[PDB]
């Protein structure tokens, strides 16, 4: 539950920091919470192309598989390799150390339709109220 | 957990069982052992690619839904039909009665980045040890 004022989030919760023209994806706070211990990553290749609402890793924790989904469409160019060896970051540190990947967006408007911080509180909210 | 011998193993816990241009796959005893007692499973048509590394299905049990992802690519011939009306066939027959999908295989060669049943008895070990 600690949302950033400065990211952009997917319904999927995964997160989005766009500085200039690279863009940084990794799963929010709320996600690695709901996980429980993150203990393997499966990231892509640098040089793919990843699209907007497709898979392209995976996050498992000690009871499940979660496909992550690109928030937005572009070209993989940096992947976090520290988390291989260490899956962990994702619980301890979702927007900072526990980045997944890098991409240069080849769409850049689709961060439009991606909801703010309020947007995502209160989505997380309604999700977690449907119980 | 029973690890079987000739079968191949992804990181997600699905198994891979070659049988001349045939694939059938499931989930491993390690992956319905955490996942608890299996209530619903949702299987892809006959017709349909997978592709390696990408959801096609999903499982969920009384604790948790896990993504299903295909540890090869190819084209779906047959899945299991029993399983809709039978889900704990997973819990009990992980590896025989409990399959989920056959499948033609597209690169046979991607059966070797996946891990032997030894490699995955230790991954299995690293996963479920105190970190």
């Amino acid at each position: 539950s600690n949302v950033l004022d400065g990211l952009k989030y997917a319904p999927s919760h995964e997160w989005v920091k766009h500085e200039g023209s690279v863009a940084t994806i990794g799963i929010t706070d709320h996600a690695q919470d709901h996980l429980g211990e993150v203990v393997f990553v499966e990231l892509p290749e640098p040089g793919v192309s990843v699209t907007k609402g497709k898979g392209f890793g995976a996050v498992e924790s000690v009871k499940a598989t979660s496909d992550v989904n690109s928030p937005i469409s572009g070209e993989v160019i940096e992947v976090n390799t520290g988390l291989t060896g260490k899956p962990g970051l994702i619980n301890s540190s979702p927007y900072e150390d526990g980045w997944m990947i890098k991409i240069k967006p080849t769409s850049p408007d689709e961060l439009e339709s991606l909801l703010g911080a309020k947007e995502y509180t209160k989505f997380c909210e309604e999700e977690d109220a449907a119980h």
